[PDB]
């Protein structure tokens, strides 16, 4: 989670789209949708950005219908974004023990036990936080199963992105799962 503002610069793809749900939060915007081969996906956009202004005009107050009014109306050719770095996240990076286990039980992509002894003990995993990515790949809305094999095809450095459940559950509220799984960006980004 970087530490700072940075400016991002859009274009309308064919279709007039982005790839992109915001979410009001706290009288902020927030990205509750990053659709897969999308703009928004293509600058760098992820799960939890916080939208500070949308070609310069402050997003402070905006409700979700009209941000995405704003998106609908701006002239396509080039939309400027302030971010912030998903501001409600934190990453903890664990070792796996020789057999594999960084130390946590989760059911829903929410973590609901700490193991004794392993480097999700030492390293201060919590629980009731929803994981957000992996490894800076984005498994919010992946089967539990997937999210298993992501982990376990890692090495032996994890990188996890978590975020407090109420929050998760406050951004997610008005989404259909069957959208998440299917259109949330799940890819690794381009080079």
């Amino acid at each position: 989670i970087k530490q700072g503002i940075r400016e991002v610069i859009l274009c309308k793809d064919q279709d007039g789209k982005i790839g992109l749900r915001l979410k009001s939060i706290d009288n902020g915007i927030f990205v509750q949708l990053v659709q897969a081969n999308s703009p928004a996906s293509l600058v760098g956009l992820r799960f939890g950005d916080q939208v500070l202004q949308i070609n310069g005009e402050n997003c402070a107050g905006w409700s979700s219908d009209k941000a995405h009014k704003v998106l609908k109306q701006a002239f396509g050719e080039k939309i400027t974004m302030t971010i912030r770095d998903r501001p409600f996240e934190r990453t903890i990076t664990m070792h796996k023990d020789s057999t594999g286990h960084v130390g946590f039980i989760f059911k829903n992509g929410k973590i609901t036990s700490i193991v004794k002894d392993s480097s999700a003990a030492r390293n201060g995993l919590l629980t009731e936080h929803n994981i957000c990515e992996i490894n800076g790949q984005n498994v919010i809305g992946l089967k539990d199963s997937q999210i298993a094999d992501i982990l376990s095809t890692s090495g032996t450095v994890v990188t996890i992105t978590i975020m407090p459940a109420f929050i998760f559950e406050h951004i997610i509220k008005r989404m259909a799962p069957s959208i998440m799984k299917s259109l949330m960006d799940h890819t690794i980004p381009e080079v």
